């Protein structure tokens, strides 16, 4: 799992190691995903270049998964309901200003380790 | 849908609220979504991190679009068309200077809203 | 194919003029591309925003690949190995400190010249 966070700078520069540690605390609860490997890439961006709808307040935060094809249904669906209740309980943004996106491909499309990820 | 565009700073920083609104008519027209709901992250590079081939001008842009799995082939391509078309006209940037891709992935990979897209 | 390539500033800003080399060099080899055709976007990254495991280190490079799908799995795989060896070999990214990305779409989800990706 290869994680990116969008957000407006102000807001989530002060909140990004918090946001981290929850983040990575669901992705390991729910894809029993090693402690030890945490990838986050962050992307605090202005005003002027991360627009969004009146509808959401300027804590509006963008959440990318990344990862190997094969979890099931049940489990990332865990991933997202995880994420929105202790992102809410533990950072305060609520379920309307939070997006959260799942991509998968398969296996040998990725490389890490100096090999393929079907290996 | 959610929307990312990418262009040189100096190119796409004076063009980038006129960019956005012309997307966003296309993406209602092509895809009937609400008008309320734009959603565009820009990310002006500068030239050093920007690398394209020498067929390109100053003015290569690329947009990325994700969304969820469902809509047909026909309305997808006529986004893509559409896009092309409005962009030419509106903002001066021809067709070879412009580079568009879309992405799907099934409603349960979304979460918005405190829930997931199903 | 783009190409999208992130790292730690301090590793990443003096070599992106070579990686940008080796990797097209290793995409013209494995997909018969032309030696035109080289679409890279560099994200130099701060350390506090690109998060990564303990055993990685500041050399830690994501490049992340989106082609048209059509490509078989030996040509990916072949892409995948030839990253990490030329990369190796050029720049001192060992394998553990590289991972790679492909990503893939049905030709009607690109557009490029003023036409669909299926024309």
């Amino acid at each position: 799992p290869q994680v990116k966070i969008y957000g407006l700078d102000s807001h989530l520069n002060p909140q990004k190691v918090r946001l981290s540690e929850v983040i990575h605390r669901c992705v390991v609860e729910a894809l029993q995903f090693p402690k030890n490997k945490r990838f986050h890439r962050f992307f605090p961006m202005k005003a002027e270049d991360m627009l969004f709808s009146e509808d959401r307040s300027s804590a509006y935060t963008i959440i990318e998964i990344t990862m190997m094809e094969g979890r099931s249904k049940e489990a990332k669906k865990k991933l997202i309901a995880l994420l929105f209740k202790h992102i809410e309980e533990e950072l305060g943004i609520a379920g309307n200003d939070l997006e959260i996106f799942i991509q998968e491909a398969p296996a040998y499309h990725f490389g890490f380790r100096g090999m393929g990820g079907d290996e």
